[PDB]
């Protein structure tokens, strides 16, 4: 199988560009698994936190909560079949919203994703990135914008960033690019 | 400043039996009590969400963990700051005896997870109730509650000082008696 992710931004174009990105691979004949996070795991928990506001360490707990059903349910049985996941957010996610959003620590973030993920790590993670007021109060989007990038000038072999204002078939073209290597 | 307590043992082994007498206890001699509980204290939702059928022992302990999360910050450290003796019908033990030495989790991951969502925050004394596994979520059978019970037992010896043990079965009037005895010089 092959893992790969979307991060960025509400509003960014994740959906938009995971929806192309299966597309593409359905054209080549590639099975493929389109899933997301929060939910693809517990739905339940999603639901919860559209609702309830809770501490960061509580969020977070919930977010790998749901995360540890994702990997052992959906993903994992996915790619053992052989097909390629894309996931809509993944772990990233909570490390920017939890950790540099609201301030938990990145290795304690980690230990606990250590088991929650069986470390599982996507190949590629493609980030969406726009200002928070490019997005289609504002200092902790800010806060989130900037760990994304953070995240990914620490792991540039992992991650492609991408200029979310372009048209969508641009962006969906560079990450066809990106791709192509690994397939 | 506060007093701490927590109540573990088995499913069936009286926790809550004696949770409550203590709290009432405490109360009749004029002391501020506050009592609480796990899964529960901190997010009432997670008890719903612990039901879900076929969970991976990992989801388990992170959905019982998010809940000591909120229930350490929200309710339990501030009781302790209003000077109350706050009693807990359950906490981290629960957890490292259950989704530990029950579900077969490491024990270091569970108390990494637990140092953030506890805060460091232990209790002065656990009260553990030790019953039979056959008198005792998901495949809760008697394998598992022998693993738990021992488990317990075990945590029990490494923490000698702030673990209490006593015999499910003596009659309650009598545990809670001992109960009481244990406390009397903190209080
Ligand atoms: N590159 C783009 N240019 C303009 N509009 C876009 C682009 N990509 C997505 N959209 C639109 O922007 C909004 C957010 O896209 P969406 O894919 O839902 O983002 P996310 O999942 O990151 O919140 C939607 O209304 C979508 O139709
Ligand atoms: N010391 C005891 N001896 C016999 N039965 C008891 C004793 N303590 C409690 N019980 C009974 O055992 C059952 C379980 O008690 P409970 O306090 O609900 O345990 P837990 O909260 O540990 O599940 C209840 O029916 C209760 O009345
Ligand atoms: C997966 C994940 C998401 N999130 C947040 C980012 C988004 O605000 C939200 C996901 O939103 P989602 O459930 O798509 O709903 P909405 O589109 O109504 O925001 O969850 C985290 O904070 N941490 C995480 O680990
Ligand atoms: C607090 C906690 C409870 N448990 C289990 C013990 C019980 O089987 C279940 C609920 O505990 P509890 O609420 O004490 O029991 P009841 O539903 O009878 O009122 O959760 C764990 O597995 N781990 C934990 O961390
Ligand atoms: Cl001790
Ligand atoms: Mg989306
Ligand atoms: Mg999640
Ligand atoms: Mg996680
Ligand atoms: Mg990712
Ligand atoms: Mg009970
Ligand atoms: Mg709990
Ligand atoms: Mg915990
Ligand atoms: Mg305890």
């Amino acid at each position: 199988g092959l893992f790969l992710t979307l991060e960025g931004l509400d509003g960014s174009g994740k959906t938009t560009q995971a929806r192309r990105l299966a597309a593409f691979l359905e054209a080549q004949g590639r099975p493929v698994l389109l899933t997301r996070e929060p939910g693809g795991g517990l739905p339940e928990v999603r639901s919860l936190l559209l609702t309830q506001e809770l501490s960061p360490e509580a969020e977070y707990l919930l977010f790998s909560a749901d995360r540890a059903e994702h990997v052992r349910k959906v993903i994992l049985p996915g790619l053992a079949a052989g097909k390629v996941v894309i996931s809509d957010r993944y772990l990233d996610s909570s490390l920017a919203y939890q950790g540099y959003g609201r301030g938990l620590p990145l290795p304690w973030l980690r230990e606990v994703a250590r088991e929650a993920t069986r470390g599982l790590k996507p190949r590629l993670t493609f980030l969406l990135d726009l200002p928070p007021e490019a997005a289609l109060g504002l200092e902790f989007f800010r806060r989130v914008r900037e760990g994304y990038l953070a995240l990914a000038r620490a792991e540039p072999g992992r991650f492609v960033v991408l200029d979310a204002t372009l048209p969508e078939e641009e962006i969906a073209r560079a990450i066809q690019a990106h791709l192509r290597p690994l397939l």
